């Protein structure tokens, strides 16, 4: 049984065990979704699938040395964070017409807050200028949402869609900011950064492909 | 070959082997159910699933130490309560069209009754104290099913979903209250509460979701 | 390898491997049955599936130890007849509109057959008047399939649902009678027991299985 | 990493491999074929997934030890050579109305050869009279094709399935003639008869099931 | 915890994580696409399914011995690289008739670069000879592509399965010409040579695959 007074290990174990929920509800529910949304699901069940692939070996890292694991923390990210952004393709490809020109500036600025923010924890370019870089990544991510082609093509959406792609941007407004208080937090610490990190994912890996779920389910619905 | 001596080690294995039999039943039965009640079917399976999965922890931990996983314990109910919760809302929703909010009413009610049951097990605000106040989050449980959104939603369902919701009710009131009677027992020891508690896992985990398959290929059926 | 000694090592690595091919064959089969049919076959593969998990166990019991796994051989009974039980009340309700009162009376003759059999093994009443009493429930088992709820509804029922009835009813007349078999042949030892036991779930559980699967085929493909 | 000087050692992990790969493609391509050909594919797979598993066994006894799994390998002949003649049923019953005979001749002709071959290998019977015993049976093998209820039913079949299963009777003259030759290789030696025994279940296993997939294929497109 | 030293290790990891996701992701796909083309996208999981139960193996040979696994290595390709030459007859299939004469003269050339390709790594022939053979092998392949039946058969087919055909051959041309690249880094070392061919089976395993499935798609919606 685990232990009661570290608060991360706690949170290990709880988010993995969500990741496998979440990995075998959104593979199940493509059912429920019409063959145009069926990508989408399966897109939010691998990034669930391959962050709790990388969350097992984890939480042994965490037990066996008690050190944050900074290695496997960022290639589940550099394998993950690809495919969210593939999210805000398919459902404006899903839904309506888009040639998806978005989708190359959101990854370009993504790999660049997620290869500055691994070397600022591994002691490349200190930490205060990788906590800078990363911000501005961040910024420049937000700021093409609201301008872009996406905002063009989920103009012509269903209502739907719309609320959908509003509340996907805010995801990357509100939780993708809790990113940057871990890092703020470990380095300006392991235990806080690791459990906020884990908290981190079950928000903005679950909680978003639920969003993309109910979306599907309520298009997919009103054809039968 | 498993002991006969402590009825709590053949409980444990008895418990285990059965949610991984309700856990592939409900994912497999999911072919006989409307597009509207596979989603009830897939939580249902993920209760289980995910009960299973924190069994098989625990079953190693009486083995290998002997005491109560209480961390263990909790951490699972934590994950599945939430879940049983809202297969309230998903039967009102494949059967009717309901707004909600009788889910947040039970399920900040059972929170309360988990975080508190959690600190009595762990010594924090002793046990008695936690005892009443375990059943008093769990008397504002049945009160609001009695009146609330769901009562109002029920009424205009079909009488075989209004079945589902009146026994569900009923799992609430009896199924629920054994809860309190392992807890009055362990500590009011080990043996008898971790015995209490995986038979109480086989009825508000497996007969739970037995009702929610039966009312689901009721009304399938019935569409074809 | 294997032994080529002890034929009980062969049995149990034998069984294990067709209650391994017969849990695919029934989960995957389902796709040629009716949607009335697909309950049957789940909770056939079921019965293998929880049979063949209950046999990896006590096959390394066997290996370890060398003696006879009875706790571990009556905890899968206890879990699997039950669903055996209720194979009688699905095909009637499949086919015909059943209530299905006659499964309460096999299912408590059923209780009382496997209770009675784990003490005699245990040492608990001896073992001869353990032998009687389980065949005296044995003995009503049959008496309810001659005259009862099934009987009557199984006049209703298509003639290919009528000889898998009797074909069913005869499992438990010769099948259920090998078990006494070997507890005479294994107190009145434990190789010979663990040999019969073992191929006793091939025809109770496999064949048994097959039985269901054959005629929820041919009422499939009369609808198509 | 695999050593290059053993040949045994690579086509047992190489085989190994290959049964993993049909196993996943005989179930998953059940969805290109008709509900009648289902089954035939379904028997496929348990075949080389039986098969499969009984290779993982055999690969770790020539790692530990380095003799052949005589007893591993007759296993699972004794499991997977009913399958393959069930085969020969299935094919003629789902593109013609077969009632069977011959399959019991084929089944008992093959008992034969397997029996007497595994007392072989085992110094029962010496060697040389067992390879006798064992070439007549696959001798009576071969005639019951030629002519019998199979070579009646084929008549009346597609010349799809008239292809198939002539394809299917030579894989029985030439496949598994290499059984034999094989037996006579590692006794009239070890190294060479695990390598032929690898060999020959890639043909006789995998070769065989592609050809039902193949014929099963062209029949379900033809309906659509 | 990886380590940050070893580029190789990363990369065993990141790719074996991305050949997991590849399987799941196309096998799974297989809802989106016709009847016609299921077959495309199971080769396609089996391609990375057997890649990456090749690449575990791999990858802890790498962290117990640290030199290059080449048995495992052309193991995987001796049974990977037949099914991607696969695709190009299933995918003219799936869209044309095709005879398929163009696949043995592609499966010729490619064992003849891989057989010559295991000999040089092995000291076999030493390693200069074999690399210009591998070469010429690999350049018979680019040439049958030019001009052969596949370029027949692929004039009469969509412009939709044109594009994924000269892409497929291009990957062949540009991704097959990674492995030399390898090659003549590793021997003319052993760290360099295997983050090459890790790096490479994402390009020809995964993205090939990507392809097959973007066609696929895009032709299925059109029928419905
Ligand atoms: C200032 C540091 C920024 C760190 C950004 C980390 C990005 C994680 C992206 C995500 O998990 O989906
Ligand atoms: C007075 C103690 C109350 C304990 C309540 C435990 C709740 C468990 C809920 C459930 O398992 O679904
Ligand atoms: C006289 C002894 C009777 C033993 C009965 C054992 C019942 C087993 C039932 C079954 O395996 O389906
Ligand atoms: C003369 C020896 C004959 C040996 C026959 C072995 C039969 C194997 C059948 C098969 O693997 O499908
Ligand atoms: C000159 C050396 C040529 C090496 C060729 C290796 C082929 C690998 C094929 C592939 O991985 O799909």
């Amino acid at each position: 049984d685990l232990d009661a007074s570290d608060y991360t290990g706690v949170s290990f174990w709880l988010v993995t065990a969500a990741l496998l929920a979440s990995t075998v509800f959104f593979f199940v529910e493509r059912d429920r979704v019409s063959a145009k949304w069926k990508t989408s699901l399966t897109v939010s069940g691998l990034v669930t699938g391959i962050a709790f692939w990388h969350y097992m070996y984890m939480r042994g890292v965490w037990i066996e040395t008690g050190d944050s694991p900074t290695v496997f923390r960022y290639i589940d990210w550099l394998l993950t964070v690809p495919l969210l952004i593939c999210e805000f393709y398919l459902i404006l490809a899903a839904a309506t017409n888009v040639a998806g020109s978005l989708f190359k500036k959101l990854l370009v600025g993504s790999l660049v807050m997620l290869v500055f923010g691994y070397m600022g924890e591994a002691g490349i370019m200190a930490a205060w200028p990788a906590f800078i870089i990363g911000c501005l990544a961040w910024v420049y991510m937000i700021y093409e949402l609201w301008a872009g082609e996406g905002k063009s093509a989920c103009n012509t959406a269903s209502p739907a869609v719309q609320s959908a792609y509003n509340t996907m941007m805010y995801i990357i407004i509100f939780g993708w900011a809790i990113y940057p208080v871990g890092y703020f937090t470990g380095y300006l610490s392991a235990l806080n950064l690791n459990l906020i990190y884990n908290l981190a994912d079950f928000v903005n890996k679950i909680l978003f492909g639920l969003i993309i779920w109910n979306v599907a389910v309520k298009e997919s619905s009103n054809a039968g």
